[PDB]
Order: C-alpha cells, then structure tokens, then sequence
C-alpha cells in the first residue's frame, strides 16, 4: 500500500461529472470541479482542467493523470503549510499518508483547523488523537472514511484498508 491506492480506496473512480458526498461537481478520482451548482460550469471548469471539450466526460488515463497533479499538490501543500510541516516531518511513512489523505479531503485549512490533534499526533500520543478528531463534523459526515485515517494513525499500519 502506499498513497496512491489508499486514495483511490477512499475516493472512487468516476469518468463522468457526478456530485460528491457535499453535493460539488467532481470528477475521477475525487478532483473537485467547483463548488458552483451549475453544470455548465463544472463542464467549463473540466474542459480547462483537461485541454480538450470533454463534454463532462474523460478517460481513465485523464483521470489518473489529474490525481496525479492532486496528490503532488497536496503534498506540497503540506510542506508549505507552518503549522503542517513539522507534524508531518515527525512522523513515520503510514501516518504521512494518514495526513495527506485529510489533506486531498479537507484541504489544508481545515486540517491545520486540527489543531490539538495535530498537537497529539506531534507527540506521539496515537489513542488521544484518534479520539480528538472523531469529535468533528468530517468523522460525523464520512464516518467509514474518517476512521479508515484515525485507525491509519492510531496504528501506524494498513489494517484498516486491509
Ligand atoms: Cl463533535
Ligand atoms: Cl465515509
Ligand atoms: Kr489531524
Ligand atoms: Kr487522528
């Protein structure tokens, strides 16, 4: 496992434009079109996305190929991100994953939201951040998804999507 196939676990493949779990047009693997609740302009959002007129649909190959723009800004992201940065420089290989998942999520706003766990998860203290961030409108939202990630850094290893 790595976090590629532990993303693409959590989020789907979907070549066609269809809405994600808050109702946003998105596409393939979890990439977010927009926000706005028209179609026309999610197709317009693709098709610049893409480079081509995509009519709301791609190809696997599209698909994997804007993953693999997403994860990269993710992590780089992270990196870039004060409060991120030095939690995810602490940790181990697995709980790096864990952290880039709630980023390709949430965005890194609303993890840096995170603060006491991120705080825990800085310490080392597993069970403690796990319970503080079930206590969040994400675990109340996408609780299979949410404790996949809290089991990932409470444990450090792949059981939960084993
Ligand atoms: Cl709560
Ligand atoms: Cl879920
Ligand atoms: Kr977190
Ligand atoms: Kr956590």
């Amino acid at each position: 496992m790595n976090i590629f196939e532990m993303l693409r676990i959590d989020e789907g493949l979907r070549l066609k434009i269809y809405k994600d779990t808050e109702g946003y047009y998105t596409i393939g693997i979890g990439h977010l079109l927009t926000k706005s609740p028209s179609l026309n302009a999610a197709k317009s959002e693709l098709d610049k996305a893409i480079g081509r007129n995509c009519n709301g649909v791609i190809t696997k190959d599209e698909a994997e190929k804007l993953f693999n723009q997403d994860v990269d800004a993710a992590v780089r992201g992270i990196l870039r991100n004060a409060k991120l940065k030095p939690v995810y420089d602490s940790l181990d290989a697995v709980r790096r994953c864990a952290l880039i998942n709630m980023v390709f999520q949430m965005g890194e706003t609303g993890v840096a939201g995170f603060t006491n766990s991120l705080r825990m998860l800085q310490q080392k203290r597993w069970d403690e951040a796990a319970v503080n961030a079930a206590k969040s409108r994400w675990y109340n939202q996408t609780p299979n998804r949410a404790k996949r990630v809290i089991t990932t850094f409470r444990t450090g290893t792949w059981d939960a999507y084993k």
